[PDB]
């Protein structure tokens, strides 16, 4: 047992936070003491206040916490079996997802490789990716190429494709992998870009394994929005130049983005693609790295002769359970319905901020809605101003931004966005 | 679905540990409950019990289903199963954190959950580098360790996985490139630590850190080491200013008969890792530590901040479980307990030493190793021990066991028995 101030101590002296210091916090973690559908209890001023988890818990909570339908699924198989090594064993909860996530993902994407973290399944993606090429006789293509403004997690590969800038590069100069970049990829379709694209892969195609993008929407590396075609022409491009395509669906899986996965948006379908943030309905850590057959197959036939990766929790059956009953309470719903409700509510919401003096662009693709602002947002005025209305907002940069639970009623958006916009209104006095 | 129908799904569609699709010379046996020391696994349409004798890969040190660790999953459950860490705090990781500082080697005061012992790794190396960039050293950026080692798949941890047991030369222009020096002997011999220390002063101004798995290195081939050697590591790596890094992930939590292995030289390292026995083999989680020293100067250098931070850091449901697991260890008498079950192994596995494809027999702590003179075939292994009503998994020519620390006696001999008969039927054919 702890109180709030004892959690508060004890997490000043011994707490690393996502990308913090370690006594040079400008402003101390807020202690959560709980969280239901889709809200958080948090302690301010020593008392517990229920705000709105805005952000899913950095995507994460797609269903709300402590849904009955996910709590009743891990408590059903910790009743049976917490875990078993899966080197030479297999389960249930791993065969039942395993067969979901086959059929609703992309066609062609066919075997499935569990891990725990979503930057592990990037690397796992990578390794794919270079043993492929070396079954096909081509150790040469072993480079990655990536268009700016992207994230693909904080592992030392996936440092590697992340946005240079975003990703603080310059500091790890002689460190990370050089991988070739492509220039932004716009809002708006431009057919010129995909050409300047095609041409710059084209004189690495002989180095490179994989292009590796986050389709339609671009997360940690600035919340931008491209259009979908840009995924047609992405794929074109790696047919007609013989380098694989992988889909970082990390953050935009599961209808997130009003499609299913997001790769529906462009009917495409990816030779790889990667999962992870809603995948378990946020309860748990999971990911999954997706292939097609030609992609296992050539692995698996090649001179090394199995992809060398296991991770010791690969396919927990806890996680792998739970997954499983988000995944069926997604599909067994009006889905598509739900996420245009979301995003029409969210559109409503934010369209005051368009005409505020410090915003430069409100933008919402399904269940995401973004407020860019003309320079920084200071956290130590925002969140104090969201809290007062009940809302939990984490901005960064210049973004003040939401991905809320699908759960979200019409009431909750509108209290989402208002917290939004007026935290865009003290941005400029 | 029925074991049958797990079976197919299996095979068209789940990877499995260092894997092929398609090509597996061995089928997985479906698994169906573990309670306690105990798997229920499906063998010719039958449900069997057999010991878990590698406490699914050295995590279920209190065995399936302990009510403790159970409960504590559930009473989590009912308040919250997670919330993101960014900005936010909570009490399972203020407990955790403060029972991880307070029991790991002394002056290690800083805790960065991930999700997984690979990405601890990753977190460990990138203390170190950030490390020397605080200090204004950024040339100090290799790592340096022994062969024989093993720290993870993702790419920056393959990079000190020994270039054998890793297969390098799969992985040649890929991986960065680092100091290996010889597999450090069983017996302690001056003579290597005079040559590491000279093998280290011709790399101290480019070396961040030395990173080794102390006493026991597990995945690269269950060797043993006297602790004395990691004496000799901390003071070369005091006297050169290089740092020191434990990987604990298989040795933390008393397998080795220390609560942790440095314990057995006193040692403590400037950042350390674990994993796998952390919440008692039931959600994957990891934990890398560092001294005050490392985090404030890290959080004073350029970045000021650890460059950092996995969607489910410090998961409330895996915290939870976690405390649970490390105070029902702390909370009975786990010296003893290991101390009477490496008793066991040795009085068990003696009996292997004249057999004659058995070149060594060894034990350290809850930790026991028949080694073969030729490498052991899974497809008489596995059914064989399955027949003695164990669960086996041996590799390379190893055949081990790192048995759950609530094994009785008659457990462990049941255990050592089937191991000795495997390693019969190892030299009959
Ligand atoms: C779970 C949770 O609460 C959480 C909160 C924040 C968080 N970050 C912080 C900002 C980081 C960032 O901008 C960035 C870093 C490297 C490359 C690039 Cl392109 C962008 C991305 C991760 C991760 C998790
Ligand atoms: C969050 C994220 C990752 C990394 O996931 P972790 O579980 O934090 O490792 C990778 N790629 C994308 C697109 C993400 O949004
Ligand atoms: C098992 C192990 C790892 C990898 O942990 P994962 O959770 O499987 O990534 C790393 N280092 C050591 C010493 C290990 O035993």
């Amino acid at each position: 047992g702890l109180t709030p101030e004892q959690i508060i101590a004890v997490d000043g002296a011994h707490l690393w936070h996502p990308y913090s210091s370690i006594g040079r916090e400008a402003v101390s973690p807020v202690v959560a003491v709980a969280a239901h559908g889709a809200w958080l209890t948090l302690i301010r001023d020593g008392q517990p206040i229920e705000v709105l988890d805005a952000m899913s818990s950095w995507w994460t909570a797609i269903h709300g916490h402590g849904h009955p339908a996910l709590d009743q699924a891990l408590t059903t198989q910790l009743r049976v079996m917490n875990h078993v090594m899966f080197g030479g064993l297999t389960h249930e909860p791993a065969a039942r997802l395993a067969k979901l996530l086959v059929d609703i993902t992309p066609a062609g994407l066919d075997t499935v490789f569990f891990s725990d973290s979503g930057s592990v399944s990037v690397e796992v993606a990578a390794k794919m990716a270079l043993q492929y090429w070396r079954g096909r006789g081509l150790p040469g293509k072993r480079r990655l190429m990536t268009w700016r403004g992207g994230y693909h997690g904080d592992t030392f590969l996936a440092m590697s494709i992340c946005d240079p800038h975003g990703g603080m590069h310059s500091l790890w100069t002689d460190v990370l992998a050089a991988q070739v970049f492509a220039p932004q990829v716009p809002r708006d379709y431009d057919p010129a870009y995909s050409a300047a694209f095609e041409a710059q892969l084209a004189q690495h195609a002989g180095e490179l394994a994989a292009v590796v993008v986050e389709p339609v929407v671009q997360g940690a590396g600035g919340m931008r929005f491209h259009d979908p075609r840009y995924l047609h022409d992405l794929r074109d491009i790696c047919r007609r130049y013989e380098v694989l395509l992988i889909f970082d669906e990390i953050a935009t899986g599961f209808g997130r983005t009003g499609a299913l996965f997001a790769a529906d948006h462009a009917g495409v379908s990816p030779d790889i693609m990667c999962v992870g943030k809603a995948l378990t309905g946020g309860y748990l850590s999971l990911a999954a790295t997706l292939c097609t057959a030609d992609v296992a197959h050539t692995i698996s036939a090649g001179a090394a002769g199995a992809l060398m990766h296991g991770p010791t929790f690969m396919a927990n059956p806890l996680a792998c359970a739970v997954s499983v009953a988000s995944v069926e309470l997604l599909l067994g719903q009006d889905w598509r319905t739900r996420i245009t409700e979301l995003a029409a509510g969210l559109t409503a919401g934010l369209d005051t901020a368009r005409a505020l003096p410090a915003v430069t662009d409100v933008r919402v693709c399904g269940a995401i809605g973004v407020i860019e602002c003309d320079r920084p947002v200071d956290l130590a005025v925002a969140t104090p101003a969201a809290l007062d209305r009940g809302v939990w907002l984490r901005p960064f940069r210049n973004l003040v931004y939401a991905m809320p639970p699908y759960i979200c009623t019409p009431a909750e958006i509108t209290q989402i966005t208002s917290a939004m916009v007026e935290v865009a209104r003290l941005v400029g006095s």
